[PDB]
């Protein structure tokens, strides 16, 4: 029985090679999560097929219908057997899916144009001439909606109120918004992606110092999945061997295009 | 009549214009604290004269001799009526002079050459092949001297004992030492100046994220000065009016060469 792996196009976790138009199957994709998916399949011993999430979203729950979208949705409604993507382990998501122990750490961070007069999240709260927003349906927006910190709650109010909408449908759109906005838009995105983009051309982006919290990515499986335990202890057997850190160094910093390292 | 303002050459707070040799008086100087001095004098309503501290130091107290040097020294001994400079508000200085409320926040930070394998102050404490030092007579040196945190005390011991001299007499000397040291010297300086240098050519210096503490700059006046209240309410009306942030952005980022 073939295993259907649900994932999302997100640099550097899953990208499509240049020759991806003359290729088929799993040989079209490249990144941290494709290799991680391969090695996970080797340790567990199942053949798998890479699928991109249909709606292109990570996973949020409608307040009124209590329905789920994105990869979490595709797991709850039996559209995929396992999710191998930068999917943050959150309390709400744990209600409907199972998470392995974190295979990578991260935290919400700010991304600005190099040379911009911003130095903190509280600075963002005070000012108004620079806009800032969040991904459309991800751990970040959920964090700001349910946050009780005064600064974070204020930022949330501004974002929900500020129009022309400050939110974005894909992180790429956010980074592009920052780069084109001539330092008038700052993007709130997870630290890993911020660092990655920071170390790649045109080298005009900067990560502000300070993570707003500390979470991690986990391997998600449907509640009651026969594959849950195997992958859950598998990622630990890969952490002991240190291959996860070798992958991080492989895709983030071993080939940094900007300045120095 | 005229009030003598004591200050210090420290970019971008007080600098000398590109010409300045074709100018005289207060029109030779430029920076954050020159403008702040202008607005303070406007709100209070006094004509002032800008003077650079004679010994070129901020302010420390000899343990045995007591006595003060730098701008604080010039304030205690009636050599100047007010000090408008990046002068950190500390308890010891507050014992002998008066400080307005902070017009700018800051914290001790590390400055490295871009491409250096350092990520924290504790990393510096553990290793020994990379040197690190501080300004000679400022809030930073006193911070490391009177710190009881294990790492900070260890760094202090290293700096004071191991000396191919690691200290510097002016911030410029520190930044130059970092740039020339090929990533083998890291400079411990307040975060604000580190950010400024980070935003100026040749764009080869970097500020580590971890700040070692959190303090602020205040306008200093001698104990019992008639100008204390006036300047305090001036800086409060300028923080309320928001001009301080416009000045920070003006001198740090409005003319950033590294981006
Ligand atoms: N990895 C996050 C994406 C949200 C973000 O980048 O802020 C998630 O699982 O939803
Ligand atoms: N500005 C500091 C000195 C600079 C430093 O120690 O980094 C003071 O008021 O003493």
């Amino acid at each position: 029985k073939t295993v259907v792996v649900t994932t999302i196009l997100e640099s550097p976790y899953v990208m499509m090679k240049k020759n991806h138009e003359m290729l088929e199957g799993n040989e079209r994709y490249e990144g941290y999560c494709v290799d991680l998916a391969a090695e996970i399949a080797k340790h567990c011993g199942f053949k798998y097929k890479l699928t991109i999430v249909g709606d292109g979203k990570y996973g949020a729950r409608d307040a009124d219908t209590k329905i789920w979208n994105g990869m979490v949705g595709e797991l709850v409604y039996g559209k995929a057997d396992i999710a191998i993507a930068p999917l943050t382990i959150t309390l709400v998501r744990e209600e409907v899916i199972d998470f392995s122990k974190p295979f990578m750490s991260l935290g919400i961070s700010i991304m600005i144009k190099k040379g911009t007069p911003i130095e903190s999240a509280e600075d963002l709260s005070k000012q108004t001439e620079i806009a800032y927003g969040t991904l459309d349906s991800g751990s970040t927006k959920e964090f700001f909606r349910r946050s009780k910190i005064a600064v974070f709650d204020k930022m949330w109010t501004y974002m929900r109120s500020a129009e022309p909408s400050v939110f974005v449908r894909t992180t790429a759109e956010g980074v592009a918004r920052v780069r084109k906005s001539k330092g008038k838009y700052a993007y709130l995105l997870e630290s890993t992606m911020n660092e990655y983009i920071e170390q790649r051309k045109p080298c005009d982006t900067m990560k502000v110092c300070g993570n707003l919290d500390s979470k991690g990515y986990g391997i998600a499986t449907p509640k009651g999945s026969s594959l849950g335990n195997a992958v859950n202890l598998a990622v630990l057997k890969l952490n002991e061997q240190g291959l996860l850190d070798k992958l991080k160094n492989k895709w983030w910093y071993d080939k940094g295009e900007c300045g120095s390292g």
